[PDB]
């Protein structure tokens, strides 16, 4: 049955499934069988560590952030269940398993018609696409309209990996990798718009503040590890922790700033030989068709700037939630892994924390406002998965709940808040246009 | 008073308290302030990662070994509770908190009287000493004899750090570091005996199964990472796991071989700048004498040749427990980290799996046999700690329970089985004599 062969391939995990597809690629690419095996193990090993550092993030940074929001006594009565809560609900929809073959086919069609360079192999991030269908299915009521949302969610991110290819390869050091999924990509265009505006504003276009400058004025006290200690201290202090817990958390936050890059290196260390052999064999067929592998946006968290933005925005997002007019959602389950949101924002600004701070507030305010506009649809998905206890408490999430993709599609096929559609649609649409044009220059520059 | 501050110094953690001593020492050495902080933080990051990888060993390789051993739940009716059960029991003894100052004073007296060169900073593995005293207290009924056993254990392990210092540097890369605590060091004298016997037998002295020889023969299939995958497959199969869990475990058993070296390096990188400055200042004052810092035995598992033996000996330590004469103890809790038993054996035999296998079988048989002869004390150590029911189920553990130190100390002051005292004491005593000679030989070679 399709469901078993999929639910077996799904529950197999990236620890096993992804190595095999990478090994099978090298075996048919005339690579020595031992060398092909060696890469697959490293790719899986990196994912084991990636689950470990992220496990540290959600079990030490998460508890503190979840306590800061409660300590900051506000009126926000709806709690961000986060992507740890959104994904289980999304996998309970009737389109959960039918989306995975659909997304590949949209990729396969686009690959043949020369509409994408991304050959996605991360079949686990499709829950983001299922989320767009799930909320459309709830609002519209058409099984096809939900399926169409999956195709749109797939085709968009497949090009979101194309448009951020130089940013992933040159800034994050991920050659041949495209990061199409997750908040890092689909909120990327918002940052491409902000950095576009700032560059044309005089004076504002000359303000800089990179983490390298902190090390060029403080030394050991400006090193990324040291910042991970001080910021970890404040997160514990602002959460009412005792001096023991504050001191203990700070090293764990610092340990992220060192271990996280080390756990993502195995994937790069193993993917390098396969790409070069394939690049030595596919340039003579398809013709210079530099392909890209689609992987988890977790590989973007191995940047010292991203982790610094992640810890810095833990208190900021709680304040952005208060300030943001119209918001009723309290940040919670997505506060630990919040560098996912502002990841590609740092890449666009190339390290300028000044623009990263401006982008993040715009990013967080919009995602917090959108999640407030999807509380009703989100709570139905929770009920449609058994996650709604007898309380009936409103269920909302910043991940996928505040997605412009999922929102702009629902508000188009329903026409509830046209004013919301116009403002968000123009804001996101311009960002998509500017993100697409930036890649056009990049291709012409490199080729010539 | 003392108990309150002791727990606070203890509960603050190896991640927070060890940086404090390191930071203060560098400030004492007139080192730069920020340069002192950076070394302290990296050590904490090192111990954060150690807990993460040592938790993957316990939570993934553990249940696999706990499943293989369950086949023999019928013959061996006493279960090795392991160090995850022996350590808590030993921390409830009356001699627990008093053992920290007692062991530090012994180190000071031995350091001042120029009897040892180890400056132990792991005030957390002192429970091994408290275990020796506690069982002596249960057996002899004397508080003094319990304290005497603590001091004798402290004196032996402090001397064990000196005598196994070349191995920790030449074979492990832990310069200026001694590993005095743990099953690795105090069963090391057995390995020195096995090497001596084999090197005197003709033909058997010329058998080499080293890791490097494995790599040239196999290639990428003999590399440390690939070896862990293969053994992870067998461990999964022998535990009755499904095909997927066999494959999922195998990548995680290989991830330990790669991730563990990279979580201990921050401790090395933090301690290195301090060691050279301490050499620069204290050289002339202390007569050009080289000191060693005493840390956890977990830094010995960063050797790919040890993790392999930690997987190879998971089935063997079980199979040994069926043929060992007079064994009522089923290995269990210590199997996930069984490399903690044969660590220094790998260094003495210089990574020769032939001599490691012969040595390891001797060590496990002796510990399993001794663990059978210490059950009554262990079952009372649980009763006095509250970890017991009225069922009559007996408690045993190969960690500290099957310890030659605790057994020989108990059997000397009680004289229950004089035959067992003579046999274990002779083999251990001959080994200690061979171990001390090794230190004298190496020091004279250094002067040359
Ligand atoms: C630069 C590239 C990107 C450009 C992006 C431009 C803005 C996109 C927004 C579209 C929403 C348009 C309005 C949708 C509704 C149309 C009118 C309608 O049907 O309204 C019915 C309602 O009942 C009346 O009150
Ligand atoms: C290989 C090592 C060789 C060298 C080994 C050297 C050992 C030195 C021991 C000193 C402890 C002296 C005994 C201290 C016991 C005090 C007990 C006590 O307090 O007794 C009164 C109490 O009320 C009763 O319950
Ligand atoms: C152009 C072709 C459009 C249609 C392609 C197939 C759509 C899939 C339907 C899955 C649910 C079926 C019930
Ligand atoms: C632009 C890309 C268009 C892609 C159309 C995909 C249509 C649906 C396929 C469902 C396959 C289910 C198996
Ligand atoms: C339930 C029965 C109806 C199912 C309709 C499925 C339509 C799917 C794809 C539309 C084209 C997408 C491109
Ligand atoms: C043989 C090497 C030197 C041995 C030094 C032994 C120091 C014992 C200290 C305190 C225990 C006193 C009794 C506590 C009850």
């Amino acid at each position: 049955m399709f469901t078993e062969i999929m639910r077996y391939v799904l529950d197999l995990g990236p620890t096993v499934m992804l190595p095999i597809v990478v090994i099978l690629f090298s075996l048919l690419l005339k690579m020595k069988p031992g060398d092909a095996f060696k890469s697959g193990i490293h790719i899986g090993i990196g994912f084991v560590g990636i689950g470990l550092v992220i496990g540290l993030m959600l079990d030490s940074i998460g508890p503190a952030a979840k306590a800061m929001a409660e300590a900051f006594d506000i009126n926000l009565k709806v709690v961000d269940i986060g992507w740890p809560g959104s994904s289980p609900m999304t996998w309970a929809s009737q389109i959960a398993l039918i989306a995975i073959p659909i997304a590949i086919v949209v990729n396969l069609v686009m690959l043949m018609t020369r509409m994408t360079r991304v050959v996605n192999v991360d079949i686990w991030n499709i829950w983001h696409m299922t989320f767009t269908g799930a909320l459309v299915h709830i609002a519209t009521g058409s099984y096809a309209l939900a399926i169409v949302g999956v195709v749109v969610h797939a085709a968009f991110v497949y090009k979101l990996g194309d448009w951020f290819a130089k940013d992933t390869r040159d800034f994050f050091g991920l050659d041949g990798i495209a990061i199409p999924h997750g908040t890092s990509a689909y909120l990327g265009p918002i940052a491409v718009l902000v950095d576009t505006v700032i560059e044309k504003i005089p004076g504002l276009n000359r303000i800089h503040f990179s983490a390298d400058d902190v090390q060029k004025r403080f030394g050991a006290f400006g090193e990324p590890v040291t910042i991970g200690f001080v910021m970890g201290l404040v997160i514990g202090l602002l959460a009412g922790y005792e001096i023991k817990a504050v001191l203990q958390l700070a090293v764990k936050t610092a340990a992220v700033m060192l271990l996280m890059p080390r756990v993502i290196k195995p994937i790069m260390d193993g993917l390098t030989p396969i790409a070069k052999q394939a690049r030595s064999r596919l340039q003579a067929k398809f013709g210079g068709q530099d392909f890209l592998i689609g992987l988890d946006p977790a590989l973007l968290l191995g940047h010292t700037s991203v982790v610094s933005a992640s810890l810095i925005f833990i208190p900021l997002t709680i304040l952005i939630a208060v300030v943001t007019p119209g918001n009723q959602v309290l940040p919670f389950g997505d506060l630990a892994t919040i560098g996912f949101f502002v990841a590609m924002a740092v890449a666009v600004h190339q390290g300028n924390l000044f623009r990263t701070l401006i982008s993040g507030v715009i990013i967080m305010s919009i995602t917090l406002w959108i999640a407030t506009q999807t509380i009703g649809l989100h709570t139905q998905l929770a009920a449609n998965a058994g996650s709604l206890t007898g309380d009936g408490s409103l269920v909302a999430s910043m991940d996928q709940g505040g997605s412009p993709i999922t929102y702009l599609l629902v508000q188009a096929l329903t026409l509830e808040n046209v004013i919301g559609l116009v403002a968000i649609g123009a804001l996101y649409g311009i960002g998509i246009f500017l993100t697409w044009r930036r890649a056009k220059r990049f291709a012409a520059q490199a080729e010539s």
